[PDB]
């Protein structure tokens, strides 16, 4: 246990009086509008999504990163952290790896994830970056690159990270590539997506039976003109073109001011092509934020669309959920366990719609009715929901507080040495 | 003929002499970079786009409309204002009809229209707005409504689009409707688009075998919150479903803010689903202006997609062409040739680029080099080849200007009633 | 009352166990956070919001409008709508005229008013649009057309709007334009902003000494490549140079897409230049969309501000509060009385901050605690006060519910054929 | 010379016969439009743009950065190959240096500008980013930050770059920090801004008679919810609280999308408040694209309101002019080479605008042909006046092809270890 029972036990018992309140209230409230709060609750407390090795770590900008204390040394000081992530809010226990950041004996990863009572989620490949000793430079793109070599050398880095996924129970391969250019007539719009095609079909081919292989769109940086994956239409392209295997993962912050994201969702689920969630908030572009912090009601539209895909009964629907953060101005643990926390919220509300009150207004065409709807759910503080879910798993009534209490940062900041080149 | 041919022979005459040094400089120029400017306007003359019916009368936004002197009475005006742009640019040989706005006889259409050497292109359908007597409201929804009987009317609207357009010589129907939602949760996203690809499937079922059914793809307006048809991914989810005959249109200024849109329309001419072009201009959102004049690189970018397909000769491809544009503090015809002259500019600037060198560049990475070979291609004054190609085909030298000189405008103001300012409406 | 008493009262008993149950259960949980629910709702109860006289009636696009039954005839009409949105949800009780859409006798527009219960708020100008008989087009301009005789005529029409608004207890004008250009070089900015300048300084020589003159910015739209009154920078130019009776006005969907709107807010509470708002949502342009309908949490940080001007003892702020949307898909009625509830509801929800909570996590750069402290405010469901204090002053429990047991619709719709 | 002359001049006499025949047509057309060549060569000549000092070096992003061969290191190295800049184009004669980057001894740092034919310009504080040593960490703020003491360090900061311009010839200051949020209720909006106008008045104080002060807004980035200076209006705010010597600088690639940037540099021209620009293209956020290179128009729109602005002889207006670039696909020095001649590109466009006939078209409400007027300079290839301005100053009638014939990048490469 990287957090002391006692201080779990302690701050929950410092908190069941206003919680037994707050519950109880929301229930008798629920049942007024026809709704069983233990049966949300019971889904709520089986709702996961992963957590990215890579924002247990303070993150930055081009401009400047600001560390704290006690970063992570490597994948399994991440770990340590994911674990406390998992024990407070029971709603982490997968983690996604990025190689070669996360590289190391899959043995010993899989070894210290089971210790700590964590799995692995889809594994994530790195092309956008040069590691050292490579024969070729992703300068100028990866598995677009016009060099056969480059492109060759970039699959056979996806072909490794399904490797070390097979050994540690991954069943994903996710890819983002930055792969662009930064000025018209650079590339050939046309010849670099086709380049893009042949490699991915190579690197579907070594796909397991069971595993999946997911593609992210992402409208720009770093490539700063034109990006060859750069929105969902081209990842359609590619899911459909690659095989039943393949499929799209959207990215929130990864979008053309104003876009209609929900509806993005809605097309993929559709056509069976939505693979997974890189869930995060932003403002501006692809700002990284705690998920929710921004803009909580689009979480909640996009996770209506997802509930209302069960609500019509589509079938081998089984996205995979995953935060995709970078904390650059709070203690990264903290905010992983609140947008975990807020997800799990926009999730607990989704759940509150009545369906068969929106179906008729929709029928009907009583838009007002029909918007009010959606907001008598999204206006429903699920707070006790979300707490109570926590308390029956073994989790903390209040994570943040928890965790502050425990002081596990100050721990860590003793073991850890800080960079110092 | 619309302009007195003495005008536009008094015209170009007085032009010629300046015509002729600035064509001789760029071809001499040209020759040094080893192009030979008669392979070029031999292409640019035989480069045409259609001009939008409803495009000749002045246009308004939803806050007011203030229509200038002699406005279109109806179709028939609106084709002798097209005329005008023919006969000067050269470029616009074939016009777009919307219905019903433009309903009338067919054999009178197409009487009118060999009379004044037009020709007609793509039919447009028109279920974003109620006409009189009509048994249902399209204010939720047309194709993609609800009810069932109103999703049959607008299929039978479209129906009867196909058949005014097989009298008079069109070969394609063009689909761009409202269909959306402007609050979350009033449309299910998904049984929206199920509904919408149904009707579809049942106007394609009428199509010709000859024709091509165009959706039209646009980000948001009259839709604030969700559009059925908001994007190029949903369409070309739409002409896929559908079948060969159905190819998606893209309109320059339906797309969200940034959106790299020369890109879309290489990723369209890769899987063969182009249909075509509305060409206009826009800085904020649909707004509708004459092209190029806002961003004219970026239409050259458009264009050098284009071309580069033009060059590995992609056989069959001929992408319907199309100026979409409303004009509300110009003379729509004045807009329109310059319009028409830009989009000649553009293609003209796109035939330049030395592809050759480029390719090299992308294959080195060259990026630098890349773009320069670009812009070597649209920094050229092409001006002297739209000029010599419009003045060998029966054009004017200077379009806007003969036009002014020949007192058209205060002409039909004369011959047409005068108009009354008003609210919103296009 | 357009809504007959024994149909609110009705309405009102069949909710009210319910409403007490949960009001009780929110008044708890706030005493655990040492709030008095009482308090807030004492305030919410207070804060009144102006109706458009444009927004009762169905609006519509450049492509078309789309008319739903009983559509007022005209500005009587409306008010006779309006009264009915400030009846069932008491925040609404001042109108906000246009003219000449509601040129009508003065005199009898305020007595309608007054048999209502409704009176007036700032007046809004109209030369963004030609009337009959006039003598010059707006098409290129009004207040900042070349045409000096044009430009007369426009100022002209704003003091003919002051007369009006005087007569009716109207004590601000609100001056919002087309002016601007389509194309590159059609207009000279800085020269077509100095006419405006000049112009509007003749309206606010002619501007009384009990007023206040209000200038709205847009980015865009009529105008779609430059706007004369395009930002809140030029806007604060125009009311710092015209006087300390002009101020600005803050139009929440007149901006740049992904502008923070609240700083904006933050900075012409400082400057002293908020005179206002116009209250509506939006996800694309300016969409005129119900208040709250697209994003609920940017409506609650506008309000955070002007709670945070209150605490941090800021004087002389009382901006004039105005719901600008239109509505072509709904009863705009329905519409309006929800979106005047959303505005209560993120009022109340700013109300509830912990500011010394907040003030402490920003002065110790915890991030993470004071955006928790402002969701831990948002989050709360204030429906519960919304309600009671809408049923302790007249109103309805569940406006658009009594709305619709009412019958009003059809009622009208058979009193204005069509 | 970084670059030897008998290349420039051999590669200037290979491409001299093209040259003379696209200068003497593109004269006769401009004749026949009433404009005297030699006039805008005249004007063109004269106009200069500084380079960044962290602009000769390969750019990179959050994700990774990937440098080129004879990669420049340290403020000396970077003068070296700024000086290929202004020897090649003569339209780069100053640099501008980011404190501390380019820390050194400033006499050491004028006399090799000196040698190198290189002036000093504006100089730029750096409390966006934690030097060694640091007593107090910028990572919540600087001159706004909450901590009275961590303001205090950073004013002091600002100082010293002030102390450093004296030195070796600067006029002025350029203030740009990363201040902000990145959730709501992190920040007070007033309050930081009180303690930023606070801070600055401090800086203002140690402004030299004949220094300007300029503050540099941005929407977002490093700040993702709120950013203190976030737009022109904060700007001019600021530029009229401090003071005549404080002026606003516009960074083209700063604003939100779609906003009509030739219109706040009108606005802030009227107002006396434009301290200067930094040049740059993008099209999604702040990419720090070569100039031009993504939309040229917009470009030459911003150069029309500078050259309307002196040609109604504007009061008080005289705009430092300054690139802002990043390069991270290319050869940084071939990129503001042509950045700077895409520069003067818009701004030889830009004279060549009937500003007569214009101003009939814009007084007559004739829209059509006052587009088409401003679109009839626009449209004119005016590479010709570039290439001779640069042929009769020294500079090389193609930059970039004699930079590339001189071998100068495979030179510094082998003088400059690379990392690898
Ligand atoms: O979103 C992404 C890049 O912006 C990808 O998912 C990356 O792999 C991830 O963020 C790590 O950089
Ligand atoms: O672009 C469109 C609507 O915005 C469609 O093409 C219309 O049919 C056309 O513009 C006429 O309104
Ligand atoms: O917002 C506005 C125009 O976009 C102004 O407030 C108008 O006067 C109002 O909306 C009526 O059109
Ligand atoms: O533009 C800026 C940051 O985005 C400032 O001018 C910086 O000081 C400059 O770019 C160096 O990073
Ligand atoms: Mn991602
Ligand atoms: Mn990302
Ligand atoms: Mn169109
Ligand atoms: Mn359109
Ligand atoms: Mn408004
Ligand atoms: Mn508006
Ligand atoms: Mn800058
Ligand atoms: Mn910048």
């Amino acid at each position: 246990f990287r957090i002391a029972q006692d201080v779990v036990a302690r701050e929950n018992d410092r908190r069941a009086s206003a919680l037994k309140e707050d519950y109880e209230a929301l229930g008798a409230n629920l049942a007024r509008r026809g709704v069983d709060i233990e049966a949300v609750t019971a889904k709520v407390e089986k709702f996961f999504v992963a957590v990215p090795s890579w924002g247990v770590g303070t993150g930055g900008t081009r401009f400047a990163r600001f560390p704290g204390t006690g970063e992570p040394r490597g994948i399994f000081d991440k770990l340590d952290d994911c674990a406390v992530i998992q024990q407070l809010t029971r709603a982490t226990p997968n983690v996604s790896l990025h190689i070669p950041w996360d590289k190391a004996d899959p043995k010993e990863l899989k070894a210290r994830g089971d210790a700590l009572g964590l799995g692995f989620d889809a594994m994530n490949s790195n092309t956008f970056s040069d590691a050292p000793g490579q024969a070729h430079s992703y300068k100028y793109g990866s598995l677009s690159h016009t060099n056969a070599a480059t492109r060759a050398q970039a699959v056979e880095h996806n072909l490794e990270c399904i490797e070390i996924g097979k050994a540690i129970g991954s069943k994903a391969l996710t890819v983002w590539i930055g792969d662009g250019s930064n000025f018209p007539g650079q590339s050939n719009f046309t010849r670099a997506f086709e380049r893009y095609l042949s490699a991915m079909a190579e690197i579907y081919k070594g796909l397991p039976d069971d595993w999946k292989l997911f593609s992210e769109h992402k409208m720009y940086e770093p490539a700063f003109y034109s990006t060859v994956v750069q929105d969902w239409g081209t990842n359609y392209l590619i899911a459909q073109t690659l095989g039943p295997k393949a499929q799209c993962l959207v990215d929130l912050g990864h979008h053309a001011p104003n876009t209609n994201i929900e509806m993005i969702v809605a097309r993929l689920i559709q056509f069976g092509k939505l693979g997974g969630f890189h869930f995060n908030d932003s403002k501006y572009g692809d700002d990284d934020l705690d998920a929710g912090a921004i803009e909580p009601y689009r979480l909640f539209l996009v996770f209506n669309e997802l509930v209302d895909a069960e609500a019509r009964g589509v079938k081998g629907f089984h996205p995979a959920h995953m935060i995709d953060q970078k904390h650059n101005v709070t203690d990264p643990i903290e905010s992983l366990i609140n947008s975990a926390n807020e997800i799990r919220r926009a999730y607990a509300q989704a759940l509150l719609v009545d369906r068969a009150a929106l179906s008729g207004y929709q029928e009907d065409n009583d838009a007002l009715m029909a918007t009010e709807t959606l907001k008598r759910a999204y206006r429903t503080d699920v707070e006790p929901i979300l707490a109570e879910a926590r308390r029956r798993t073994g989790g903390a009534v209040d994570p943040v507080a928890t965790y502050r209490a425990s002081g596990y940062r100050a721990r860590v900041a003793a073991e850890r040495p800080a960079s110092v080149a």
